[PDB]
């Protein structure tokens, strides 16, 4: 059973995956992310951030709201099932979390709530 992978974010607004596969065998999975580049995270943040699909939105947009300070997600968001921290390039910050979390047959999408940055930085997650 594979239960992590490595996934960067750069300075073009790229995460360089669009579609990860969680077994289910797993207990949990861990995500650890990275940033090549050099622009700051004041201007280039990504955090990787996992919802249902119907969720981002929401999810996105409150995050926006919420600013800087809050690493661009709503404090305490029941949505977010997991998430990394924002970070900017030359950090890394990894999240594990509870495979049971996900349900047979919803949809789950994972993306960045740095604004402007999710209608390109996003992607499925899905259960194996
Ligand atoms: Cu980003």
């Amino acid at each position: 059973a594979e239960c992590s992978v490595d996934i960067q974010g750069n300075d073009q607004m790229q995460f360089n995956t669009n579609a990860i596969t969680v077994d289910r065998s797993c207990k949990q999975f861990t995500v650890n992310l990275s940033h090549p580049g050099n622009l700051p995270k004041n201007v280039m943040g990504h955090n990787w951030v996992l919802s249902t699909a119907a969720d981002m939105q929401g999810v996105v947009t409150d995050g926006m709201a919420s600013g800087l300070d809050k690493d661009y997600l709503k404090p305490d968001d029941s949505r977010v099932i997991a998430h990394t921290k924002l970070i900017g390039s030359g950090e890394k910050d990894s999240v594990t979390f509870d495979v049971s979390k996900l349900k047979e047959g919803e949809q789950y999408m994972f993306f960045c709530t740095f604004p402007g940055h999710s209608a390109l930085m996003k992607g499925t997650l899905t259960l194996k």
